[PDB]
Parts: C-alpha cells; structure tokens; sequence
C-alpha cells in the first residue's frame, strides 16, 4: 500500500542523520526535505572520486588538445558555432551573463538554494560532469555550514540564473551576496573565508558544469513531493474522522465496492478507512442515530463522505507517480555534454531538460486541488444543520446562539482558500516561449510549476488546519451531545413518576426526549416553541386521547405539574452538565484519539465558544503551525499503529 | 517497451471480430475504439459465463424489494430525497427516467453514435460482474441493440459525471415517444418504432433496473476510450517522426544515444530514445548531414536546437501519462460502475459511490496537458523547418521556387500550426477545478469527467491536424533534400568541367569546386548567375584571391572571364533540367519510406509549388483522413518493424 | 487623451499633501498610492462637512436598537444566521468580531502595511457618507491611527470579498489582546498598548458598529487602487518605450500615421499612435533608419515586424481596459460599501448587497489579461533586438564584444524575459471564474476580489521586471547604434585614404566605399581583416569586379598593397574609436532623459567583459527606480510639451 510508502517517508525524514552522496546510494523526496529543514542533518560525500577526477582531468586534457566539444572550446546556447581556445575565460564570461536576476524581498528562500545544491552536488557524484573533485568536497562544506547564496525568485524556464548564484559564490564574486545561517549576509569572498574556502578559477566546462541543470525546479519539486504525501495521507485518515463526527454509514468503504472498481488509490484508501472505522465507538452512535425515526433520515451519506475513496483514488495515484518521478531526476546526471571517458567521447544531449518534473508539478497541482475541494465539501457539510446529523450550525455551542457565531469565520475562509487553490491549479506547461534566441524552442518552466504546486500546499495546509480544528469541535459537540440526552431522558423519566403519569403516557414522553436533536432546543430548553416542548405537548395530546374513557381531569392536572416541574428543574440539570464539561467518553475508543489529543492536550485548546478568550484565530493558527513544521505526524503514527502489520 | 504495447493495441483494434462480454475478460481501448468504429465488429455476450450471476442478483433484488427490504433506489428516493421510501416499485423507477430525460438539443449538437454505442458497450460489461440487479433479458437487447447498430440520439451536455445521457439507452429500452434512435445512417424513427424493426418489445422496468441503467460512468468512460487509444497512436506517431524531422533538419543523431538517458532513466525518456537511435543508425540523410557539417566545420552550430535534441528529455512525461492513463481509464471499463453494489452471496445492498468518474476525470485533465505537450514540441519543430537560418539548407517556407517571389510555400500552413497549437494550449486548463456543489448540495464533489474527456478529445482533434501537416512539411523537405544533393552534383559539374574547358590553374580550379561544395545551393536556386547572390559572390572572392596567390596574369584573367560567361550561358539550363527531372535516392535506404511513399504514391501527392495546381489544403486532407481513420498505420507498422 | 490624465495621475501622486475626507471631495486611486507610499501624506477627516450626517445616522441606529426595531446585524444574527432576534445590542457586534478574527499567519504571509492602511482610509471614507451608523469618535481614531502609522497586522488569506481581514482593523479599534499593531517600522506591540501610545483607549462597540467596521469592500479596493496606479503608469511606460524601440531596432514610424489609426478608430489605438507619431517626428535615429534602408533598398524588409508595427493596434484595448478599470475602482473607493444603508431623513433602514465586491473583481480579472499583454509585447520586442537576423544591424544578444566567444551580452536577461512571460501568463487566467457557494450557502455568489486583486498585483511585479530588462537592453542598444555610426566612418576613412594612397582608380574607389557602406559593422568587428567574414568579402568581390572591368598587372600590385595595409591599419582604428567610446544621436532624442537617467543617475554603462558590474547589478538599479516611482522623472522630461 501507499499508506506504507508514506510512513516509510516520514520515518526516513524524522531518522536520517547523514545523507550519503556517493553516485550510487538513491537520494529520496525525504531526504531532501530533512536536510532544508533539519539542521542537524550532514551531506557525506564519500569517495566516486576516481571517477570524478578521471571525467575532470579528460576533459581539461581535450579542452588543451583543442578537441570540439560543447561548451568546452565553444559558444553557448545559440552561440554553439563559436569556438575558442579561451578555456577559462569562456568559463567566467558564461557566469557574468547569468548573473541577471533582480530582488523584487523576494526570493528562492535557503532552503531550496540548499536543497538546489544538494541536487548538484549529487549530479555531479555520476562521473560525467568534468568538474574538479575539489569543487564537489566545497559544495559538502557550504551545505554543512549553513552558507547558501542570495538567490532571485525569478528567471529560469528550467536553472541557469539561479544555479549561476552557487557558481558565483563558489567563484567569490562581492556582487553575490550569501546568507550564513538565518541572519548573518556578507559577499561572497567573506562567507567562503568564515568557512575556510578559497575562491576557484572555473577550468574548462566547469562554469556550464555548475549551471546547467534541473537542481532548483527539482529541490523545490522533492519538498513539494515530500509534503504532498504527508498531507494526502492527513487527508485520508481525516476522511474517517469527518465519518465519527458527521455519523457516517462505514459501509462506504467496505472491500467489494472497491475491488468491482479496482483502481489502486480506490482500494488503498478505502482498505484504510475501513480499518480506521471498524469497531469506532462514534459508528455506535451513528447506528442508533439511524434506528431512530430510520424511514425519516437519510438512507446514504452526500458525496464528501460516501464517494471519498473514490475521489482519493486519482489523487493517492499522481502524487505516488509523481514522487517516483521526482526521485529519478534527483538521481540523474542533469548535464550537459555527457562525458563519456571511458569511450573517448562527449555526448551532446539535453538533460538539462526539466520537462519530467514540470509536467508532474502540473498534475499534482491539479490533484491538490482535488484535495481542497474534498477538504471545502466535507467541511461546509459539518456547517450547516441541515446536513450535520443533530450538529449546531456553524458547530456554535450557544446556548445562546444569538452572540455565539461559532466555526463561521473559518467557513467563510475555507471557500477563500479553495477558491484561490482552484486558480492556482492551471496548468504552467501550456505557457511555452520561443526563448533564448529561439535556441530554446521548447523549455519545461519546471521551477515555476513547481513554485505555485508549493503555494497551492501551502493553502491545502491552512484548509487541513481549520477541517481538524471544526473536527475536534465537531467531537466535542457529539460527547456533550450525548451527555445531554441522558439528561433529558433521566429528569423526563424521573419527573413522570414524580406525577405519577401512565406506563403509556411516560413511554411516549421519553421517546421525544431521545429523538429530538438536543441542539435544535438547547438554547431554551423549556420555550414552547422550540422542538422539545413541542414534541411533549404533541405526544400529551395523544395520550390524553388514548386513555380517555379507559380519570381525564387528574391526568390534566399531573401533565400540567409535569410541565411545571420540567420548567422549574431541566434547564438547570442541562446548565450543569454543560458547565461541568467545559471545565473537562467516546473519543477514548476512537482510532482518532491521538488527533484530538493533541489538538486539545499538547496543543492546549478547548471547545470553542463565547466563554473561550481565544480566538478561532489562536486555535488554528497552533494546529497550522503543528502542521507546517510536521509535529502533526506523531498523532498520525499514532493513529496508524498496527495497520497492515 | 511502451512502443510494444501501442503496437499491441493497434494490432488488436485491427483484427478484432468479436467483442467477448463475460465479466472476466477484460476490454480494452482498441476494442471499444473498434466497435465504435468498425461496424464489422460484433458484441458476444456469453451466457455460460455470466448469466446465473445476473440473474441470481436480479431475482435477489426483485425479491427483497417485494419483501420491503431498505434499500437506496430501490424502496428509497433518489439523491438528496434517500429518506423518503416506497413500496411503489416500477412507478420509482419509471419516475427517475422521466426525470432525468432532461437534456436539450442545441443548434445539432448531440453525443455522436460512436460515443452512444461505446456507452452500450459499457453499460452491458458493466453489468457482467452481477452487482446490479438488472434483468439478463435486457442484457440481452443491449447486445441486440449494438449488434443492429440501433442507438438513441443523445444530447450532448447535462453530465456532471452519466445521469441524463444513459437515461436516454434507458428511454430506447422502455419504448419512450420522445426518444429517436437512429438505426444505421440513414434512419431515424421513434423509440418505439426502432425497437419492433429489430423484434424488441419495450420493457417496463422492475426494481432498481431504471437506477442500474443510469448509474454508471459509461459516457465519460466511453469518449475517454477512444481519446486514449488515439493519444497511443498519435504519440507512438509524434516520437516516430522526431526521427524523420532529424533526418531532413540535419540533425545529430547523437541526441538519442543511450548512456545520455540511461543516466537520467525516466522510462518514457529512456523508451524514446532507444526507439529513435533505432530510426535513425545508419540513416542515409544523417550521413548528408555529416558531410554538411564537415564543411565549414568552426562556422556551423555545435548542437542542434531544442525541438530535436530535447525531444527524449521532453516525449518522457508525455509517455508515461498517456501510458498511465490507458491503464487508468481500462480500470473503469472493467469495472461495475453502479450503487447499490449488490452482494447477494452474503445479502447486502453496498452503499457508496462507483458511479463517481473521478479516476478519468482527473486522469482527462492530465492528458491534454500532454497533448498540448505533444503539439507543442511539432509547432517547434515545425517553425524551425520553415526558418531558413535554422534550416540548415532548406528554403524558407519550403518554397521550392525556382522564383519565390510567386511561391510562399508552405506559410499557410505555417500559420495554420500557430493558430493550432494556440487553442491547444488554452484547452488544456482543467475542468476538475470547476466543480459545483451540485443536487440540492448532495453531489458537493462530482468528477466531470465527460466533460473532462470531451476537450482531451478535441484537443486531440487539433494534435491530428498539427501531425499531418507536420508530416506533409517533412515530405516536402525529403524532395528538396534529395533535389538539393542532386543540383549540387550539377553545380560541380559544370564548374569542373568549365574548369578544364578554361584552362584554368589546378589552384583555381580546386578553389571553385569547394564554392560549389559550402554555398548552401538554396541561396541562389532563384537566379544561379546573379552576381549578388552567394554562388557569384563566393566565386569573385576565390578569383580575386587566386589571382592574388598567382601574381601572364593578363592571360589569367582573360580565362576568368571566359569562365564566367560560360557559366552564365550552361549553368542555370543544367539545373533546371535537373529540377525538372525530378518533378516528372536517399529516402530508399530511410526507416520513413513507407511513410513518404504513403503520402506521395498511396495519396497520390508531389512536391509542392507554383507548378502543382493542387493546394496545401488538398495534400493535407488527404494525409488527415488517413491519420482520421486510422490508414497511417500501416506505413507507421512497416517503418517499425523488426525494432526489439 | 488618456496621456494627459496619466499624467494627471502622476503629478497629483507626487503633489499631494493632504487628504481630505469629507464625503464629497473624491478620493483618487493617486491619493491612495500616496498615501500608502509617502509618509508625510495626511489624512484630514473634515468635520463641517460630514460630522453632522455622521451624528444623526449614529444616533437614528442607536435609538431604533433601543426601540427593537427589526434590522439586520442590528438587533438580528449575521449572514444566514438573520432569522435570529436579539436585544443584546453590544455583545452581538462583540461575537461578530471575535468570530472573524480566524485568519492564520502562514510562512511571514500577510497583507502588507501599505495595504492595511489604505484599508483604512477607504473604510473610514466610507463612513463620510453618513450611511453606517458608526460614531464619530472612532471615525477620529481611525484618522488619528493613520497619521500616527499604526495599523493591525493582517494575515493575507481568508475573505471571498473583507471580513476576516477588516475584522483585525476593528480588533485593534477594540483593544483585542490577540491583535499585533505596528507602529512604523520596526515597533510590534499587542493591540491595547499600542492604542495607548497614541492616547486612544479601546472602543466598546455600539449597535452595528461590529458589522459597519468589517462589512465593506476596504481591503480588495485597497490592493486595487494601488495595482491600478501602478497599471496606469507601467502602461504609458511602455507606450512610451515603443517609440525608443523603433529608435534602436531603425523601425519605419509610419506605422503610427494619423490616418491609419483614423481608419480603425478605436480610442487606445488613435490615443497610442498620436504619442508614438510625436515621439518620433523629428527623431535622429529615423535619418539613419532611413540611411540604412536607402542602402541595398531591394534587398531589405519593406516592412517592421509586428512587435513594432502592430503596437498601437496591440495597445488599443490595453489602454482602455486599463482607463475604464480605473473609473470602476476609484468609484468603489467613493462608495459607502456597507449593508444595511441608514436611509435616516426617510426614517428606514435599507436592505441590499454594497459589501459586493464584483465590480473591482471583475476588473481586476479583465487588468490581469491586459497587463499580460502588455508582457507579451515587451517579451516580442526583447525577442527581436537579440536576434542578428531581426535587429537590422546590432550584434546578437546586444554583445559588445569585439571578442563574441566571451561576451554572450544580455543573453541572461533574454533567458529571464522568457520566464517573466511565461509566468505573467499563466497568472492571468480569472479568479472569478472559480466562485464557490459559500457560508451556510448564504454567499452563493460572491467576487473574489482581493484574491483577484493580489494577482493582478503579482502580474504588475513581473510587467516591472520586464519593463526594467526592456529599457536597459534599449540604452544598452543606443550606445552600440552610437559606436556603430563612428565605426562605420573609421572604415570608411579608412579606405578611402589607403585607396589614394595605393593609387587605385576611381572606378575601384567608389565600390571600396560602397562596401564600407553596406556592410553591416557588427559582422566583422570581431577581426576587421579576417577574409571570411564580411567587410573583406565584399572587398575581395569588388576588387575582382574592378580588375574584369578596367581590364581594358599593376594594378593587381597595388590592389595587394591595399589588403596588406588594410590588416595594419584597419583594426588599430576601430579599436580606438571604441575604446573612447567605452572611456551623439540620443541628444537630439526625445528619449535622451531615459538614456541619461540610467546612464547618469544610476551610473551605468555600456555592457561587455571589460565592465565588471553584473546585469543584475544594472537592471537592479533600473527595477529601485520604476518601483519607487523615479522613473516619472525620465519620463515626465520625455512627454514635456506632448498635447
């Protein structure tokens, strides 16, 4: 399953101390995302050496014996008809025209100019580069010293500009100015000295060496890869948790459906949310719902629900396919001309070439989208009363609805979200210029396509933030629900012997008390108009009609004391146990404990109301941050403990 | 490889008689583009098979409906209305088709019968695997009706993914007045009508049968087919003349070579190379182009441009989509695509959501992306072939002339593939960004995956027009190729033979032939003799400088000038003649013989110029039609034989 | 003309001092600008004009609550919560604003200072119509916290359009602890301690004072009237710079003949071409645009590409798209953007939908588009001057050289132009399109404005970059002209003498000095006497058509001493006029304010291996002065006397 993969990812993510660089040992997505976000994460560059100073030492040998080689003794770009025997001089001048990007700041943040440099480093391990060893063992030591240069967002169509930013570091321009660490910016001469470096002279094809590859499109794709299945499996697990809160019927995931339809996404996911939903103490409670009343509620779920494996299934595929393609343009010589020293010979190609991952970062933009409208359906539902199965709208606890708004701020927001997440989902690729004096008449725009998936998580993160914050309120409503209902039954029950009512008379009074939806009246519990006492005055009706002639005075008189005591008693009953549940059960017995745990423990948040200073703002903003920086996958581990052994 | 199972798949939608329906043996692509498309081809549906599973579910339904049981559109309202049930059991489900029989006609536009009959075909497999609870009788009509070409006009829009439009395959099997079905070309008359022409009576449905007939993906499923088994064949096509366009741009074969891509070993990468070094080793056109090269070596581009050398490095996404989605979009062939799924070993009406065409939804939208990719990388190519400075050799335009100034070549054509790829481009935006919270908000996510499939289908209608002009250009260029190796031999000729004639020095002599060697003849077919033109202009310079390297001078120059008055009398007649002759061979030792004699002698084509009455949009149609109807795949199969 | 008020525009963004707030005098999307971008710019909220109106709609909502009268998010719930009655006036606007304070500060993110404060101008502006309900008083405080530059720090997500994000503007007003202020810019304070720095205490909301404080349009009107000043500016930029790229690419400029453009009278395309017709009327880079097509007439172009030549017919819908956009927002900036309306000399609350953003939505939609083709056009113009081919004349990539193999000139930036394109493009696909029925259904429509606005913001960023790399590749390509013209005179001097010198006939002489003529310099600068390239092939060609014709050894002889004394002196030459160059037409150009701004103010020079100074360093400076608005300088110099 895929949901194996995943785990596999986050645990390579959490667990990795060293990255082993050496032309043979794979490089995942998680690889990449640990060393730009955890520091203490080293590249080991082990020598691979022999092959490397082989390629470089060939190439220097052709390039003096004036062979033909591209980019080498030659022009570049459109400019392939120029020779020179220049060698280093080519070199330098093809880094003075790239250094043409300009600070808008924005720009490609540290991460993925480390990111982009470990990709090159590891292009570079292959032995077809031509560049000197030496340059490799100071690109292992910037990337351990926290040293990356200042890089503008814009200007590759995929990444010579922005790879020309690392070569001019390497080669100690002071117009290239490079970070050390998250404060600290000097020139470039400076920040090789703080790390005990010396400026190279590029040799022959080094410049073009250092330039001429998929790194930034591909750093920014792993990190995106990477987070796209962290999220995706979020997202299907919470499938399960919207179930619990929304009382699902679970059957929407039962094995047959899915292998008469058998796409593998369908199958996994569903496999998954079974699993999560078999023996749920929520599925209890969804089951009597559904008891009650059965001809007067709905016999199946709406889509966001019920179709849910079948809308993941797609989805689970491309960002799974999309990963593999990712991986294999990290591991890849992207380079151009190959060098071929083994048979005397320079290979001229196109490598460079980041169509792979551009035309991926496209379709998992769009399964991104996909993500966030599975998120927005799911989440109004959960608003609206109508839908909700006994939920407040807006989940407001009230009582007093008139002041207490509830969960409606982050509704508004999360059709803000989805709506700019459906724009942003257009495709990059369809966009290709005729560029470099049409030399590139065909070009990937790979880092662009990857810059906006990156921005579409970036908001599928905010709408996973605020769906498990309403969840964990959603929870708390259904757990406070219950208690209700108890209580509405006990002083039902209770006050009907007090005034001594009828067998036929108390029956009737208490199946009110358990049909009636408690939040449709809690508010006002004993107000005449609202369904409660409505439902009681109905049923007093029937029962004066059906014991008539079989004492009707004093059985008018004993149901008017009811009233009367229910008046002076139920509110207060209903008070209290409210209030002893705000001060602090179902959840205990659901696979989705350890989400609500966290939320409500580890995080420190409580059931949203007009009694809670904190703002939806404060809440959500805890869960995005948990989220953000991948706190969140405890809980998820947690939850998927024991799953397919 | 990929290029192995798009073989396969063109193979197998060429020879298939019979369709077998049996819920085990799946369907493929080519079996629903050939049923669509080749009348010839026949639905089994096969009885031993299958039939006690069907019948076993429908009796179980009939049964449990009767009995009362709870189920979803059966005994319950349909949609957003599952709380509401009946025990008004035929009535329910006549109420659904009445209901859904709600698309209109505009202008017509319409699902076209091809689209129509597939939909029958899926809907019948569909209800194979004995998950539905219809009745193996009208099962059996299904197969009648698609055997008799007998098929409902459908209207085209309506579908949030297929409701409404198989309500109209329900309406023709209940013998509704206001359905029409055409039988065969010719005719249209009543549903009523169509179903006694082929001795049907009209059902009157039982329970669950009108919500079984309509709960499927069967029309995005069945346009999304065909759109895959024409991206299979028009890819395979576009990576195959990736080949021709290196041989006649002179290209560097070297692009393909496999350590390149085995270092960076995307598999569609890898796939297309391997298929292009294939194409392309030992080629007669790239041994022209090692020669060209070889001549002014230092003043001609190391690499060739993108639009070739990049094709691999660009094909490899294109490939593993195309390839990925067939997969895909069979999965929901082969599927029973229906809710309630019915489990009647274990009596259970399953709950969910197979009716849910999301799979090909978003695989639609991944697509055409690709096409677009596809055109894309031929307009590239395309635009290089027309431009003189990136032709190496070729005329601008591909105008053969000899006077350009009468012939545009193909710049119609030119224009055309800008205006192509332009509205291929805009196409490929999504459609599964759209979605609307739908049916009283009970459909808040739907995949639209007919629609969906619809613009991949007319993207895919553009990528046909974009290949057979591409095609049509690289004819062209193949005559002018050999036309050009031919007038260079002439050109040599004559000024070798001038040469002797004049008595001019062995210095001379040597230094004229390598003008007519290195002038790309192109530059001066318009006028041979003009002294401002590349030809003269090359020889003046070599007689200044042989005069200058010699310094009786006097008896020199009066051989020069006999040489240039010779030459302007004998040498434009010899060319012409040549030109000429050719009108009335290095493409025979080529991989694209069959695909240059296909064009030229199967379509009945020449070489395009002032002198040939027929026009662009003649040559061009007729290479479409043949792409259309699927003709191109023969010279395709035949260039691609023997290769693994 | 559209020019003059551009122009208008510009000077009034520039002029400004105050900005009165009064109810009638219109706010301009200039005075939003300004104030958003010039500190010393001061709001003043005038009394006599509106405080009486504002009083009297104050206290009419007031008293009506009191009374129970029946209004909307007045003594009613919100949204599709209005079946909801309540008498608890104050803590209802209470629940409201803690219920929209539910944005999130993602990595940091948020609407930027600018931004919030022109916010806050367009709302309190809003309330001078009298129609809110809102108190004086905090009008005054919202005043009194722009002129003391404090404002609320807003997450950039969350309004479908501005809730959430005026709600944070009202969370300061009330002294919300959650609420971070600025007060400059490096002062971050909790909302209570910044009001107190400014001698406010926090506002205890009255009846509809929740809802007229966040039911406006503040924020997409906001980022719109910014992204329009900018559009309005950028666009007559670019207008402009079509006359300087027809100066260096020797355009023919009758392409913007009066009568074509009559002919086809769309307002943008007349307007564009009757700037363009002016520009270039008396221009010195015309005379030798038609010097250059007067030599081999036959054999060159007739006519400019499109680039050039279609550019009024290109402008023409951008220009007006641009202008009636213009009108839409600053109509909304002049709007009270509120619901319910106070109707109070009617004694009637009025129930409607002015919190519909869709008008600037729209707009800002139909802006992304036109300012993508306004990219595009940029992108065919770079395109075409770093191409030999299409250049007439200048050198590939605009590469100085002499030595090509190491000078790929501008090619990083023709790279980078591609990108900015291709990604311009993308960005303006619509926003509007995608309108999700939202917020217990209630908002089944609604505009998308601000997330419209910000990406036609994030468009207008990258139409800055083009513009900036277009205008440093036209100096770079004026100087190279210049350098051209001195050359060509150098081999022109050159072989004339060594041709008197030599004692070559007159027949020889005149077609030596035709060759020097015709020859394109920039094709054999690299090495002058190298004989295959083109200055010594058409004198080897010439020299043989000499020696045929006056036929009729010497001769020959002293032909050889002029091609040996040509490769001693020839190089020397040209050398030294270029050096001088490195250590004039655009005098007499209406252009030469843009040449001498970027040569001059920005310190720059012609660009080749011998100047260390990296593009990026170049077109960084040209980027500093078009974003900060120094570029008006240039450009108002150009368009002087322009009527």
């Amino acid at each position: 399953s895929h949901v194996k993969d995943i785990l596999g990812l986050i645990n390579a993510f959490n667990e990795v101390k060293k990255i082993t660089v050496d032309g043979t040992t794979p490089i995942t997505v998680a690889h990449v995302a640990a060393l730009a976000r955890r520091h203490d994460v080293k590249v080991a560059l082990e020598a691979c050496r022999a092959r490397v100073e082989t390629c470089s030492s060939w190439v220097q040998r052709k390039a003096e014996d004036g062979a033909d080689i591209y980019g080498v003794t030659t022009g570049f770009g459109a400019c392939s008809s120029r020779r020179t025997n220049r060698l280093s001089e080519l070199q330098e001048s093809l880094i003075r025209c790239l250094l043409a990007g300009v600070f808008t700041v924005d720009e490609l943040p540290a991460t993925a100019t480390r990111s982009a440099m470990l990709l090159r480093l590891n292009s570079f391990t292959y032995g077809c580069s031509g560049i000197r060893w030496e340059v490799m063992e100071a690109l292992e030591k910037l990337l351990n010293s926290n040293v990356s240069p200042k890089v503008p967002l814009r200007g590759s169509v995929s990444d010579l500009i922005p790879l020309a930013y690392i070569a001019g570091l390497l080669i100690g321009k002071p117009s290239v100015i490079a970070r050390i660490g998250d404060d600290v910016e000097v020139p470039a001469p400076e920040a090789l000295s703080r790390v005990g470096l010396r400026p190279f002279k590029l040799q022959a094809k080094e410049g073009l060496a250092l330039v001429n590859g998929t790194s930034f499109a591909t750093a920014v794709a792993s990190t995106v890869m990477y987070d796209a299945n962290v999220l995706l499996l979020l997202v299907e697990t919470l499938c399960g948790m919207f179930c619990e809160v929304i009382f699902g019927r679970e059957e929407f995931a039962h094995p047959l459906i899915h292998k008469v339809k058998p796409h593998p996404g369908q199958i996994e996911s569903a496999e998954l949310l079974e699993w999560l939903l078999r023996s749920s103490p929520f599925q209890e409670l969804s089951r009597e719902y559904y008891s009650i009343d059965k001809l007067k509620k709905p016999k199946q779920d709406r889509y966001a629900l019920r179709s849910s494996p079948q809308w993941l299934a797609p989805l689970v595929q491309t960002i799974r396919d999309a990963t593999t393609t990712v991986e294999t343009e990290v591991n890849s010589a992207n380079d151009n001309p190959i060098i071929d020293h083994a048979n005397d010979r320079a290979l001229h190609g196109a490598n460079f070439q980041g169509s792979a991952v551009g035309f991926y970062m496209d379709y998992v933009r769009i399964a991104v989208a996909g993500l966030g409208k599975l998120l927005f359906a799911q989440f109004t539902e959960l608003m609206i009363e109508y839908y909700s199965n006994g939920l407040p709208g807006n989940l407001s606890l009230g009582p007093d609805l008139s002041v207490d708004y509830g969960l409606k701020g982050l509704d508004i927001a999360m059709a803000a979200y989805s709506s700019e997440l459906q724009y942003l989902a257009n495709p990059v690729t369809t966009h290709v210029h005729s560029a470099e004096q049409h030399n590139q008449d065909i070009n990937s725009l790979a880092l662009i396509s990857a810059r906006k998936t990156e921005e579409a998580l970036d908001i599928l993160k905010l709408m996973i933030a605020s769906h498990l914050t309403a969840m964990c309120q959603a929870v708390d409503l259904r757990q406070l629900e219950e208690a209700l209902v108890k209580v509405v039954e006990n002083v039902v029950s209770t006050l009907a012997d007090e005034c001594g009512l009828p067998n036929d008379t108390k029956a009737r009074l208490l199946y009110v008390a358990k049909a009636v939806p408690v939040y449709t009246y809690l508010e006002s519990p004993c107000d005449p108009t609202l369904p409660l006492l409505l439902g009681l005055k109905q049923s007093c009706f029937d029962t004066i009609l059906a014991l008539h002639k079989k004492e009707t005075d004093t059985l008018v008189d004993r149901l008017a004391e009811f009233e009367k005591r229910l008046s002076d008693r139920l509110e207060n009953e209903m008070t209290a146990v409210r209030v002893l549940y705000e001060k602090k059960v179902r959840i205990q017995g659901s696979k989705f404990l350890p989400f609500y745990r966290f939320v409500r423990e580890e995080l420190d948040t409580g059931v949203m109301s007009a009694r809670r200073e904190q703002t939806p703002q404060e809440d959500v903003q805890k869960v995005f941050d948990a989220i953000a920086d991948g706190r969140i996958t405890v809980p998820l581990l947690h939850c998927l403990q024991g799953f397919l052994g």
